[PDB]
């Protein structure tokens, strides 16, 4: 029994079976936090992850800070970009935007409040800040566009 | 402009564009709760849903009561079956099971506590109740099996 974690073979009282592979239980641990995996685990090909780290790594990224947002965290969004509460802020003045605040979504994800928009376009889609929502962990979503 | 909601055509000041179709804003509403849809909407083919109802309808079902569990709700699970807190109960005595409780998972989803198991097999995989978790809205998951 070769343990796919640490190529020593496996003598232990109890043997783990996962990903059709054989593990010491010390070795079937999260690739990223090295916490031992029980009952189920998540895998990206070759490597195994605990749930937290799988979503941090492979989950929807904050467009501002680029860190993984788990399905658990409430977020702000602009079009198909998603942002942490603390990251949905004007990139020029750094003010945290709020529901009903007028801003512009730039072509690179950048958020610019209305008052700084002349400034940023010298260096844009206008929008009104929507209320936060539970982040939908990447759910194929359809736009609702408006025409007058 | 034929509104795909209510086949009257569309005269309104403002017109909605969604699913490459044209809507009165009164008519681009949730198929199930008839609440008006804004910014994004979710669709199962032909019909459109608000987020709640999409997950209630197309989300992971409680194995006991068969109702849709949104990614937001904490659940109990046995193998690849998921259960509401209030539905992870013995099917014979109706007692709500708790972390560390010994039970059997039957071949039909049915949960039977250890004390009633001789009884239920006359009419089974033994298991120990795991702590509740945030429900993973149907995430492809790998089993960790044990061999002595
Ligand atoms: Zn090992
Ligand atoms: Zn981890
Ligand atoms: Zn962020
Ligand atoms: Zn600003
Ligand atoms: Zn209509
Ligand atoms: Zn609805
Ligand atoms: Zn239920
Ligand atoms: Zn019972």
């Amino acid at each position: 029994p070769m343990c796919a974690g640490c190529d020593q073979h496996i003598l232990d009282r109890f043997i783990l079976k996962a990903l059709d592979r054989h593990w010491h239980s010390k070795c079937l641990k999260c690739s990223d936090c090295h916490v031992p995996l029980a009952e189920r685990c998540f895998s990206r090909g070759e490597s195994v992850y605990c749930k937290d780290d799988f979503f941090k790594r492979f989950g929807t990224k904050c467009a501002a800070c680029q860190l993984g947002i788990p399905p658990t965290q409430v977020v702000r969004r602009a079009q198909d970009f998603v942002y942490h509460l603390h990251c949905f802020a004007c990139v020029v003045c750094k003010r945290q935007l709020a529901t009903g605040d007028e801003f512009y979504l730039m072509e690179d994800s950048r958020l610019v409040c209305k008052a700084d928009y002349e400034t940023a376009k010298q260096g844009g889609t206008p929008m009104v800040a929507a209320s936060p929502e539970r982040h939908d962990g990447g759910l194929q979503a359809n736009p609702v566009e408006v025409q007058s």
